[PDB]
């Protein structure tokens, strides 16, 4: 599914996104934007053999597992076809594991380069 700016707002703070960790649910918002443009199915081939999946693009090297990458860790403990639900609960339980991990949301690319910085809370404006 493709979801609303303020349909996955809504969403993302049921599962207790708003603040975790110290991110504001306009971070979260405006990495998925830049991550898969809303859609639960994107999927994208790295050159290292990974391939980053769902609504916040989460990457098969370190995170979850898809039977297909070298040097997998897992450490979401997941598969990552579970991250390609319409349903956003793996993907956030996962998300909350790296964020986690010690350096905050710079695993999101598209978060470093085009959220960090800007006035995120705009994400959430009138939802
Ligand atoms: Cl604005």
């Amino acid at each position: 599914k493709v979801f609303g700016r303020c349909e996955l707002a809504a969403a993302m703070k049921r599962h207790g996104l708003d603040n975790y960790r110290g991110y504001s649910l306009g971070n979260w918002v405006c990495a998925a934007k830049f991550e898969s443009n809303f859609n639960t199915q994107a999927t994208n081939r790295n050159t290292d053999g990974s391939t980053d999946y769902g609504i916040l693009q989460i990457n098969s090297r370190w995170w979850c597992n898809d039977g297909r990458t070298p040097g997998s860790r897992n450490l979401c403990n997941i598969p990552c076809s579970a991250l390609l639900s319409s349903d956003i609960t793996a993907s956030v339980n996962c998300a909350k594991k790296i964020v986690s991990d010690g350096n905050g949301m710079n695993a999101w690319v598209a978060w470093r380069n085009r959220c960090k910085g800007t006035d995120v809370q705009a994400w959430i404006r009138g939802c």
